[PDB]
């Protein structure tokens, strides 16, 4: 599923990942923007051999098991296709104990350069949140 905008920042606050850990809603979708373009079924494959699912890019070397990442964790207990689904719960929960793992939202490389310190706030603008 590809969502809008302001579609994917209500189905987030929904969530519970508005304002969790402190990353306002405007930091997430941000984050979603430039980690999947909005794309539920976005997969890139890193070098190393594990690959990033879904709207948040959750990689298979620690968070989630797609069988062909030998010596990777599951962190999130998933499979990582279910970080592909059109509903955003899975991706949701998961990306709730990743930005809680000490670094905060800068385990999205995405964020760290294309989000941090800029007008997020943007994102949401003009949505009926």
């Amino acid at each position: 599923k590809v969502f809008g905008r302001c579609e994917l920042a209500a189905a987030m606050k929904r969530h519970g990942l508005d304002n969790y850990r402190g990353y306002s809603l405007g930091n997430w979708v941000c984050a979603a923007k430039f980690e999947s373009n909005f794309n539920t079924q976005a997969t890139n494959r890193n070098t190393d051999g594990s690959t990033d699912y879904g709207i948040l890019q959750i990689n298979s070397r620690w968070w989630c098991n797609d069988g062909r990442t030998p010596g990777s964790r599951n962190l999130c207990n998933i499979p990582c296709s279910a970080l592909l689904s059109s509903d955003i719960t899975a991706s949701v929960n998961c990306a709730k104990k990743i930005v809680s793992d000490g670094n905060g939202m800068n385990a999205w490389v995405a964020w760290r350069n294309r989000c941090k310190g800029t007008d997020v706030q943007a994102w949401i603008r003009g949505c009926r949140l």
